[PDB]
């Protein structure tokens, strides 16, 4: 790493804070723009122990909902605990009622029913009227994005076959929500099903209600599905994309009722099955049968995906190896000191962001040929008489034990389409140390950090005249712990320059926070 | 391709010249430095075509050895060509008599022993006090550096048990030479021997009299050998490429005795195999039984090879893809007219440069962990429970259908050792089309590059007081066939800048060279 971090100002991104009773005014450097009238809104963990029994995991930690709001002239910061299940019996009974990802709670009797959890920390994102907090499961939280205030707990299985969902769906212009979950397929197998949520009606009710199933892609094993973090989706297709990271179901059936397991210690990696790639057909609703297959790597954060004639370009933020990249995120590696923080992430996977280009029409005539016929890229698909298409990426950009994740584009105009820019959260040996814009076609980057300050995910606001895809500001939630100090600040970055606008700064701490969304309010 | 050659000046690099009776005078552009003085020494085809029976592949083409010497003020140029069998017989019966690469001859009988190709264009290089120039077949030529005449031809399996060997021996500072070939293995199969001819000793004795075997490698194929262009070396370690691009002697054998083929005839691509790596202990003169894989690519030139610690740090010029990127290469295409060219390489390989870094000591605790370790690299080495490591490179440079090949270090302080610099020749669809640095840590490039012109392999000279890696000069020689100008012309740039310092022009055409030597006189 070129910045080192002896001072170890990171621990503070994973310790517990309290809620605010009513909004805090932030207090403001730099000027902010006039047509930012908004609402910033990011979840991640905020308490990471119940007393005396600690959560272990990084993906553990009791859903905390974070509000910037740039109304009137101030800016404004609040912050409350999502009332779940998990939080709610948990503040009730003075301990961890719900096994979280790799937390297990035990017993204080008659076992009838596994309670899977219902922490919301990952992400929010808007059905129809409304907005929903979620985690991985089935079980997502609707919640007032004025307020903060939690309404109500869905389960979605009572809607459509699927066993859970990502907290990273996908929502069109006209508001339709796409998303992706392990399903049951039709014989005794397990599958992948891409469920639809149509937008709102003039009968106005509920968009959730009128759920459905698109398509359900196959899985490469019969009994364990991959592990599924997102997904890719343009106007005609939809890309699915399939890890080494195998759930092994077996195991939590057989702990649960015996000794009493989590989530992580399901988690196997298949070794010599590399990474398969899934197209379908988006309008006819199939699936395509084209065996795309390549070396092994961790995918969390598709950045973004398009047609270009006959190929879908994809673009990834991948990570070398089969091993689980979640092994070393536990709280306790995590608020190491820094020294030993790189140690723990020698023998990692290490990132890279990459581009993958899969022909969408392929002929016979040109087995053992490069199919690849664009000229701007140097990404790969070989036919074999296998049928399978072999990929080689593009690699975009690769630094060792630095990461480009929590990747964000301009969504709303380019998402789905042709592009050019995307920006991301810089991790140094997985702390989050910089924000990147990187230029997907000419691989130019731009850099913002400054010492002792950790950045979350980057969220770009489009400019409303925009004439140009960066013509607009970034939002990143920035916590510097330095002696004689403002514990953190919400950070607002001219998108094209990644220089400094403004500051909205604050008194109290803020922990990690993964996901989010801007309200154009 | 940023730049285009609309002109088709490139056709002229596969043109039939005529030899010099004696040297040429150079016309000098610029200065030249007064610490160089000696002689650059290159080899390539010269003759296309046995009156109206052409020659058809670009390795097919008769050998004509250049030189240009740098000897008291003046440059002066010369050429001849190489008094082979192939050559000899051919203007002896005014047709080709000998099968080459790609064009396969035919009878004017009984039968009596296959004549194997002897032309020898692809390189030149040192034994003892004598100079050798070679193809890739076991008979190389004995030639005199002074005056360009042929010597002598030597049969390499009158002392060592070899079928072939390459053009890309490696030669250490004491004279030694190490070389790489298809053998017989103890059992009935095919292996690779490694060839050792040791320096010149006070007896005066041949050196090559006293040729031996170091280490043999085994073949991932029984009785198919892989092609083999050139192995990697440093003080310790021997590093040898397992290519899918298979031969299969089968197949010369059968035509031969009964249709009649050539050797690109045999070539076929092994789709599922992928690329091996393998280790051997130099000095213990063992075998390393450590099964690198890793995915499909043609690999000609490496660039560079030395140790770091517990890890082989490989630096190669790849070509993604098992299809053989010869098949690209007969002349009939490369003298196409530039749309069609382009056209052409549209489903061909792709060229990348990439670090490969290999962990010498394996241990089974990390079994399914990345196990490089080093700070500063980005590439991977998965341990299995094949007992196989899976390799992911550090990619260090890729051009759409812009190869960096025909690589070249300051070798003889640098080479089997830690780097920095190497420099190449830029492939645009194949065509010659600029010269390049690349900076192997940062990858940082430079280009030198004018129009309508097309350069050979940039060779490295040190400069005698260098206190850096790119203190000294870098040769190439120059094909510029626009209206109004001289055919071709020496170029010679500062190794540092890339900038120009001098050229040494002439008033006759010289057709594409492969590789060569500077012969510091
Ligand atoms: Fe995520
Ligand atoms: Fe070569």
């Amino acid at each position: 790493s070129q910045v080192e971090h002896p001072a170890g100002g990171y621990k503070k991104l994973f310790e517990t804070v309290e809620e605010l009773s009513s909004p805090l005014t932030a207090h403001v450097t730099g000027r902010i723009p006039l047509w930012l009238t908004g609402s910033l809104l990011r979840c991640g963990p905020g308490l990471f122990e119940v007393g005396s029994e600690p959560f272990y995991h990084l993906f553990d930690g009791q859903a905390l909902l974070h509000k910037f709001d740039f109304k009137e002239g101030h800016v404004t910061y609040h912050r409350r605990f999502i009332r779940t299940d998990a939080y709610v019996r948990a503040m009730t009974e003075k301990r961890i009622v719900i096994t979280e990802f790799g937390t297990c709670a035990f017993p204080d009797s008659y076992f009838r029913g596994v309670e899977v959890t219902d922490n919301a920390l990952v992400n929010i994102y808007p059905v129809g009227e409304d907005y929903y907090a979620c985690t991985e499961t089935n079980f997502i939280t609707k919640v007032n994005p004025e307020t903060l205030e939690t309404i109500k707990q869905v389960d979605l299985c009572n809607y459509v076959s699927v066993n859970g969902a990502t907290a990273h769906p996908h929502i069109e212009n006209d508001g339709t929500v796409y998303n992706i979950g392990n399903c049951f397929g039709k014989n005794f197998s397990i599958a992948y099903n891409i469920v639809k949520i149509p937008p709102l009606q003039a009968d106005k009710e509920d968009p959730i209600s009128k759920s459905e199933i698109v398509v359900q892609f196959p899985c490469s094993d019969r009994f364990k599905p991959s592990y599924v973090h997102s997904f890719g989706l343009t106007p005609n297709y939809i890309v699915f994309v399939e890890t080494p990271v195998k759930i092994n179901l077996f195991k939590f059936l057989s702990s649960w009722s015996l000794w009493g397991a989590n989530y992580m210690d399901c988690f196997e990696s298949n070794e010599t099955m590399g990474v398969w790639l899934h197209i379908a057909d988006k309008k006819r609703k199939k699936y395509i049968n084209n065996k795309y297959r390549t070396s092994p790597f961790n995918l969390f954060h598709h950045i973004n995906t398009y047609e270009d004639h006959e190929f879908l370009i994809v673009d990834l933020c991948c990570w070398k190896g089969f091993e689980f990249v979640y092994n070393y995120l536990y709280l306790a590696n995590l608020r190491e000191n820094w020294e030993e923080v790189k140690k723990n992430a020698r023998k990692a996977p290490q990132p890279e962001v990459r581009r993958y280009v899969l022909p969408l029409n392929i002929d016979k005539a040109d087995t053992g040929k490069n199919l690849v016929t664009l000229p701007n890229t140097t990404a790969t698909a070989i036919l074999c008489s296998d049928e399978t298409i072999w990929l080689e990426p593009e690699v975009l950009f690769s630094g060792p034990r630095q990461a480009f994740e929590f990747p964000q584009i301009n969504y709303q105009k380019y998402g789905g389409k042709p592009y050019t820019y995307a920006y991301g959260l810089g991790l140094n040996h997985f702390v989050p140390d910089r924000l990147c814009k990187l230029n997907v076609k000419t691989k130019e980057t731009w850099v913002w950090q400054e010492p002792d300050s950790y950045p979350s995910e980057p969220i770009f606001v489009s400019h409303p005249d925009a004439l140009e895809e960066d013509d607009g500001v970034v939002l990143s939630v920035v916590v510097s712990p330095g002696a004689g100090q403002k514990p953190a600040y919400l950070l607002i970055l001219n998108a094209k320059d990644l220089s400094e606008v403004a500051r909205a700064e604050v008194e109290i701490n803020i922990p990690v926070t993964f996901h989010g969304l801007f309200k154009k309010s």
